[PDB]
């Protein structure tokens, strides 16, 4: 009946859902990355400049 | 005349604008911190490890 | 014969250059991940600037 | 006498390294400017896949 289509329209709205999940989870990664190329910017300049300093 | 009245509700409009997102604007300044914040770690714990090999 | 001992001579003698020169190799190791670090910095907060965008 | 020449050649000698010392310099500015350069073309590499996903 109409009970069917709308079974399958919360399981639609479920797979909706995981795939921003997913989506977030992807951002997530990306602001890490972020975060350590600033560290690792940082620590091969402050490197550099005190090998210098010989 | 007009001018100088209308002026004075665009530049209200700009204050308010500015308080309805303070939040927003305190999330991004906190992740800028936080981006300094690594890159710092990072340049003073390359500088030590270049100082001391001396 | 000859071929043999002569090539077990530059064999050796090319590790030992190798030897000689490994802090020069260093610090030349040093300055590319130096650069490599930079650019992905810069790429890491472009894409994330690129994606607020939206 | 024979101390002005050797006076003299101090001086050139101040001078020589005095050269070196700008030539030093200018190496230094142009691997400052080697390292931008890679900062930049990362960010508006990220930059413009960032818009790309909209």
């Amino acid at each position: 009946d109409d009970s069917e289509l709308r079974n399958a329209f919360e399981t639609a709205l479920h797979e909706f859902k995981k795939y921003h999940s997913i989506e977030a989870k992807g951002y997530d990664e990306t602001y890490k990355k972020l975060i350590m190329s600033w560290y690792y910017a940082g620590y091969y300049t402050g490197l550099a400049e005190g090998l210098a300093k010989s």
